[PDB]
C-alpha cells in the first residue's frame, strides 16, 4: 500500500542499470561513474555527505561504509536524474515524507549496485538461511554486515531472525545485539542493545572463534527464551548470527 | 655509480612493506593507507597533487593513472617518513637535484607497490619478453601500460625494446609510438611519435584485433629497418609491442 514499493522497483532498475555499466563493482568502479567532485575527509562520526555537485566521505569510518556511502549518492543522483520517477514522487509526498522516501531509495538503489539479488539468492543457497550466509555477503560484497543484515532478510523465504552482535559501551562492555532483521513473515523483532548471555551459542562462537550451529533461544532482555535454531559466525571482533524460529 | 640506486632499494623495501601491510592493492587500499585528506576534482590534463596533508587527483583521467598518482604521494609520505633515507638524501643531494631524485624515488615506490617483482617474473615466465607480458602486467595490476612498459623492461633478461604504440594527433591522426623503453642491455630507442608503417605487424594487429607475432623490423623515424622479433598485442585501442632485436 503506497507508491513506496513501485518507486524502490524503479529505483532498483536504475542502479542494477548503472551496476551492469559499470566495469566491477570495486569503490574506484562505482566513484568513477559518480560524474561528481568526491572528497575524502576526516569527520568524526558521520557516514557521509551529499552533493549539490561535490560528494563528501568521511575517512575514519570503515571501507565497508563508504561504499554504501558512495552508492547511496549515485542512487540519489540517478534519482534526480530520471524525471518521471522525480515526478511520481513529487506527485505522491513532500516535505520530510518525500525527504524519507528518497533516502530510502538512496539506500534501496545502494544495496542494488553492491549487493546484487543473484549474489544473495546464491549465498542463501550454498550457506542457506544462515549468519555464514550473513558474514559471506558482508564479505563477498565488501559492505557493512548491517546492510547485508537487511538484504538477506528481505530475501528469506523462511521465519529467520538476523542479528548482528558485538561488544558494545553498554552504559561497561558486552556482547551486545548492535543490529536485527527479520525475513518478510517474522513477527518478532530483537532491541538493539540486549545483552547476549554468556552461556549463549553466539557467546561461545566469539569466545572459541568457531561457527557454532545449535538449538537454543532468542535472548529477549524480558528474560523470556524463545525456542530457535542459532547459526552464529564469528568474524572481525562481531558475531553474525541466524535465528530460526521454530514452530514447537 | 650514485647514492640513487641504493636510495631507490631503500624506497622499494618501504614500499613492499607498506603494500604487505595493505589488505590489498585495489585502489580503496590504497587511500585506506594515505593517511591524508585526498579529493578527485577534474583538472583538465594532471597526473595529480602533492600534500603539505590534503592530495589531489584528477578525475579526467583514467583509473589506472590516478593508482599510479596514489602510489607515488604514499611512496612521498613513506619517503618523508624513514628519517635515514631523508638524511641520506639531504647528505648527496641539493636543490633541483634532490626533486629529482625524490621524484625518481616516489614513481619507484610507486610501481613497487603496484606492480609486485613477483608478478612481473610470473608474467615474463609465462608469456614470456612479450607485448602481450605487457597487456597482463598493465590488466593484472590495472596500471598504465608506459608504467607496465618500464617495469617490464627492467626485468627483462633479454634484449628487448618494448613499446606502447597508438593513434595521435600527429602534426592529422596516425599510429605512433606513445612510449618506448629498453631492456637493461638494449644499446637503443626509439622517438616517441615514431610513425607505424601501415605494412608494419603493429598496424596488421590494431586493424585485425588479433595478437600479431612475425619477425620484422625497428620502424626507425631514419627509414631505418633494425632486424627485430615483433610480438604485438591488440588492446583498448593501443598496440603493445616487444621488439627482440636479434644478432643477425
Ligand atoms: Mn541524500
Ligand atoms: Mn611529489
Amino acid at each position: 500500500t503506497g507508491a513506496l514499493a513501485p518507486a524502490k522497483a524503479r529505483m532498483r532498475e536504475l542502479a542494477t542499470a548503472y551496476a551492469r555499466r559499470l566495469p566491477g563493482l570495486d569503490t574506484h568502479s562505482l566513484m568513477s561513474g559518480l560524474d561528481a567532485t568526491l572528497t575524502f575527509m576526516p569527520m568524526g562520526d558521520r557516514d557521509g555527505a551529499y552533493d549539490p555537485r561535490v560528494v563528501l566521505i568521511n575517512s575514519r569510518v570503515r571501507p565497508e561504509r563508504q561504499r554504501f556511502t558512495l552508492a547511496h549518492e549515485i542512487s540519489h543522483a540517478l534519482l534526480l536524474g530520471d524525471d518521471d520517477l522525480l515526478s511520481d514522487l513529487h506527485d505522491a509526498y513532500e516535505g520530510e515524507r518525500l525527504e524519507q522516501v528518497i533516502e530510502t531509495l538512496c539506500n534501496v538503489g545502494a544495496a542494488a549496485i553492491l549487493m546484487p539479488e543473484t549474489l544473495i539468492d546464491e549465498l542463501l543457497a550454498r550457506f542457506g538461511p544462515s549468519g555464514r550466509a550473513l558474514a559471506e555477503l558482508a564479505r563477498r560484497a565488501d559492505v557493512s554486515a548491517s546492510s547485508a543484515l537487511y538484504a538477506l532478510a528481505e530475501r528469506t523465504s523462511v521465519p529467520v531472525l538476523y542479528a548482528v552482535c558485538a561488544v558494545s559501551r553498554l552504559e561497561e562492555k558486552a556482547l551486545t545485539v548492535r543490529a536485527s532483521a527479520g525475513s518478510p513473515g517474522v513477527k518478532y523483532s530483537l532491541r538493539p542493545g540486549t545483552l547476549i548471555p554468556d552461556d549463549h551459542p553466539v557467546a561461545v562462537a566469539l569466545e572459541t572463534r568457531l561457527p557454532i550451529t545449535q538449538e537454543s533461544y532468542v535472548p529477549f532482555r524480558s528474560g523470556r527464551r524463545m525456542p530457535a535454531y542459532v547459526d552464529a559466525f564469528p568474524e572481525r571482533q562481531r558475531v553474525l548470527v541466524s535465528f530460526a524460529l521454530l514452530p514447537k
